[PDB]
């Protein structure tokens, strides 16, 4: 079973993957992880995290050249998805092809069913051959709590430095109302909406 | 020994590559091409056409994006680049790394002693590991001729319309300018001018 953790910045993905897993295991079931952007495993997520602290000139200025370099990272790693699924039991991802439609679609003003999100489906789907996640997770949080945790992240860690989309306030609320939106239409797959509390044993009973 | 043949669209190219590939192997070397952007075979370098041919939204809008694609296509050929080198004795390139530097300087109005001159320096060979190719031809040609050849290829092959690139005729002027200006630089390696007449035998003998 492939598992998705999607949500804004700061949401509080990661911990809900390590939270997660651990409820998996806690079960009996094998285990395994990949975070999107896979910093430091290809050129195309580097490049596109470089871009995002400003540098390579005018490249995050594209919304969709940014949406092609995640999806070239995630090409590059289908193989692996394969791999990953058929030796375990679950893999759980940190962001998969539902984070491009929502921060795109969010940059350019449009809604989930909107142009950004209908290409970012014909691209990486259909024809990147990346396999549809069993199970999307929305993490959802209001984007002022999530903010909150991205600038406190970036006071405590030097190496952790809020990236362009993380300074836009607004970006991360309306890529929130797109996510909301992705969730009730199914997009890519059946969505699951928790929040802060849900508990990881029952909720790794419902993904299962 | 690798070289790598430059020049503006409509310059002549690929039929100098093939007039030199016959020239080398008429002296008894074994040779090996390669063209960049190796359409078909990498995503990079679809979407970067698609893009050319006005898809992808705002992708081809930005300098840097298409850049980033057409070395994201080369990154992905250097194995088969050494393994080439390897096994033959000479290996032309119709386009190579340079072609990146001369679009990309001419696009921002820049020279070639410019920042995206020296990024694409940076970026492809001291980061991806590209090889420096051994010489680089530059066939100089007028940009009104150059214009009109590819002009009339469009007309007499519906698979071949022009390009965004193409039919912008200040930037295949400008980039004339960039290439001459990386020869007389040696950018990346020693380069040679020559014209339409130049001499396919004699060629192959400097380049031996
Ligand atoms: O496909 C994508 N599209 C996309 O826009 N992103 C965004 C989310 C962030 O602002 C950034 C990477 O974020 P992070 O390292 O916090 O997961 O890029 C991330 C992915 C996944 O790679
Ligand atoms: O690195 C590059 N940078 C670059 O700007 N180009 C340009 C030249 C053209 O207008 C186009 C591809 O051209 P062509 O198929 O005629 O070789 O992209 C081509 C390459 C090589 O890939
Ligand atoms: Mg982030
Ligand atoms: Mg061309």
């Amino acid at each position: 079973m492939l598992i998705a953790i999607e949500g804004v910045d700061g949401a509080g993905k990661r911990t809900l993957v390590e939270k997660l897993s651990g409820a998996f295991r806690a079960a009996g079931r094998s285990v395994a992880t990949l975070a999107f952007p896979r910093y430091g495993q290809s050129v195309a997520a580097d490049i596109a995290a470089e871009a995002l602290h400003g540098e390579h000139g005018d490249l995050a200025s594209s919304v969709y050249a940014m949406a092609t370099l995640f999806a070239l990272d995630r090409a590059g790693a289908v193989h692996t998805i394969q791999g990953l699924c058929r030796g375990y039991d679950v893999v759980i991802l940190d962001r998969y092809v539902a984070s491009n439609a929502a921060y795109s679609a969010a940059r350019l003003h449009e809604n989930a069913a909107g142009k950004a999100a209908a290409w970012v489906q014909r691209i990486e789907f259909a024809r990147l051959g990346l396999p549809k996640p069993d199970w999307q997770v929305l993490l959802a949080v209001s984007a002022e709590l999530a903010g909150e945790r991205s600038r406190g992240r970036a006071q405590r860690d030097p190496g952790r430095a809020r990236d362009n989309y993380e300074r836009d306030a607004e970006l991360q609320q309306r890529t929130g109302a797109v996510y909301a939106e992705l969730a009730a239409q199914g997009w890519g797959g059946r969505w699951l909406v928790v929040g802060a509390d849900v508990d990881p044993g029952r909720l790794a009973a419902t993904l299962a």
